[PDB]
């Protein structure tokens, strides 16, 4: 399996993502950093734009509302496996939760996939293939997905499916973050310095 | 749903644009600026060549008819969703607005989509696909629309059709900015400046 | 259409273009120059290195004849319309004509397409794809096309074509802004310019 | 033959890869480093900035075990044969572990493929492809593949393919090293750098 | 039309290219050349690479024999025309020629068309689609052609088309500058230099 | 014609390679290196992505073996001639050989063509189409091929050809040289820089 469907870890998060044209797939990203001692990205294969994206779109809301500047560090990223006749969403928010995860030290909950755009400003924006998604986290034996607020509507899943995985909608990273980050200590008190 | 269609958001703004050749779609986008920290346009997916291209083409009404250079910032620009077949107007005036309006923290209202090329001297310019894009509008439950001045004649809705959504032509980009831009004492200082 | 074939309008000019065989286009550019707030050329998509030789050397014949210096500058050139297998001219003289009219705020003929190549010197330098250029501007309703004067026999047209649009050969930049600019104090200032 | 199959080589190893679908190919890297006057990695070709990432992945490796910085030193990764199309891994453990042998000028154990890809802190993630790649280890006469552990459930062989390789399992890239670097003194002593 | 078969024109050289993979064409070419006041090549099309090439080798030659230099100065270059389908020839010398002729405003014959490829050396290299190149040049009533020395036994005419037009061998490009630069004190000057 | 087949020139080299899948073709190419006006690969046409390849992965051997760094130098490359339809070695010995050869001063003999990839490790790695190769190199009138030992056997010379051709295995490249550079002092102090 190229993702895990269960316990913690760091810095790796069950994105999702749509393929050919209909089918969804669960597409498994690996964030790390390093001291860059400016800073880089790196990331390769046809997903890395998107990367990019979804990493210059945190650095703001990490540097805004915590200590750390993402521009004194490399953050090395992979979508694990190859992705092609793939497309994924634009500024991914699993991406942007990898790499919050790994800058934290806070491990993200693998039995939980989400599909989200991010906009700077911390916003969980609307995406498409919502439903395909769902239907792919539900193949994986996935326990819930979050998705963005505005496509609760797109969700067109049969009665039996709507019993198999739970359907978190979010507005805002930090809902996010809240739902997939282990509980403790560090969790706590990042939550707090996300009072916006 | 990928669109909002009421209220007032800064930096989003409803664009049309026509699916392969057989319908228009809404093509919601997000334009966001934070400080360079030389300046660029980022955007992914399979619109971002005419998004960077849009850019640049208005960053020539950003800076003379007001205020900042685009290469003193980063313009982050989404489409809301993935746009596979879709053709997207050259020197979108959609973009234009939503970066306009992102610059100047002044929303924008939802109900209100809009097409049209928007040329170096700011003029509003014909597009294509006109009829089906404002009969998306009118699917989308969108109020009005702002088309080309030079499209009025290509609008070929029926009776009932016309009834349902106000068509707006403009000629020019301050026009746009006007029929969309929330009222406000910012707009009216803004407005004041696209003299002549 | 897009476009325009009578009438006066600063800084913008119907070239000529081939869309690839022998498919004939007029090609509107539109061309601002507002100060650099050094300077550049803002263009985009597949002709934008031609709007730069055409600027360059402008720029040179300019700065020589009027002493004005079109450095401390950003012009911004746009290509009007939607085409693809664009080949256009080297040093095109359409985007120099719009360039030096935008400069200096005097008026093109609408109803004149042209066609030619630049050199730095100015003269006009002959270009392919003489027929359909010319048959593109009979297509469009115009009335009068500046060709190079080199390519007078390469000048084809049918039956269906001669008699049709008034074709107007030139060897030199002063000739092509003797047909096009318009008359008055300023077309008369710069023009002696010329000469001096 | 073309490529190798037999014996032990400094600072090549037989990578696994894809021609795009149902396709799988050996695909050799040769590694070669000396000092720099900092210092690069060139690579060239469609797989380049796979070797820059497999190359950054393996520094960080080095510089927290062994301590050998990789900053001082240029890298040459080629990828040996004219193959198109050709999706690669990323940070893929045949480029690091063709540099490691490089530096540390130890030996590679031409009968074993691998793939897999590698992470900063040293994890080996399950790679796409992997029936494919293992069939092309045994079309092209080799004895053992390293596999990533994740990818176990994506070995699917046939009767003609089950029994014909041995197929290694890991999680870790000292794990790939103890079974490819030649046995001496030198593989023992960066054994031991690393726990 | 678009080339000049008569007279004398500064920075105006009649090259030759072939179209498809048979027929030939001829190349006209102007380069220009102003102040830096680092120096650019400015050339657009499909043929720039050539003209970007075709200087800097003719920047390496002009250095060495004339002291002038290249760096500071802008060269403008365009080619004639639009020229889809075509190849031009590497380093091609009717670019090096015209650019020669802009910096030291000699004038070029018109009456001559050339092909070859220039050697950062000065020596004229052959290249292919001569006969078609020569073809070419009688078509458009050129009364002389000069060609790459190796290229003697690639001159494939029929009788007629041998006393059509005359063919010069050339070896160097003092050569061609001897066989095209209009006659007088400044050629003479010139010469005296490349010897 | 195209290529030298005797005596002996600096930078100049008879590689050798495959007209579509036919046939075997002579390629000579020349590589001219002067100091940087950091230093390019400079090369046009069909081939040049290749050129920049070999001088690239030769490079660490180029510089073990003079001690001149390629960044340090532009290299001039031409195949002389055009090919089209031509697949080129990749790591090519000729481009190296070449390469090495212009910038030490030493003639290669012409009279020897070769194919061959050079690793990275200073090896003759195996190449496609040999007796092809072979082939044209017998209808050229050259005298001597040097191959990579590892197609010895896929050299398939259906005598009269054996007696009229030496082929010359090979695989290191300080083997390549000492069967081509120019017999001297010069050489002979190259060859002895070959070594650990």
């Amino acid at each position: 399996k190229l993702f895990i469907t269960e316990g913690y870890e760091v810095g790796r998060v069950n994105g999702l993502a749509v393929i050919g044209e209909s089918a969804g797939i669960v597409l498994p990203i690996i964030a790390e950093v390093t001291p860059s001692m400016e800073g880089r990205v790196i990331a390769t294969g046809r997903l890395q734009e998107i990367a990019r994206e979804a990493v210059m779109n945190v650095s703001a809301i990490i540097k805004k509302y915590t200590g750390r500047d993402i521009s004194n560090m490399d953050v090395h990223i992979q979508f694990v496996g190859t992705y092609e006749g793939v497309e994924g969403d634009s500024a991914s928010i699993s991406i942007a939760t990898a790499v919050i995860s790994a800058i934290e030290g806070i491990p993200v909950d693998q039995s939980v996939a989400m599909t989200g755009s991010l906009s700077v400003k911390g916003e969980v924006l609307p995406v498409g293939g919502v439903t395909q998604k769902i239907e792919a986290a539900i193949q994986a034996g996935l326990k819930k997905v979050i998705i963005p607020k505005d496509n609760i509507d797109d969700v067109l899943l049969d009665a039996e499916h709507e019993g198999k995985i739970e359907v978190i909608p979010v507005s805002r990273i930090n809902e996010v973050l809240e739902h997939v980050l282990e509980d403790g200590k560090k969790k706590n008190r990042l939550m707090s310095k996300f009072k916006e």
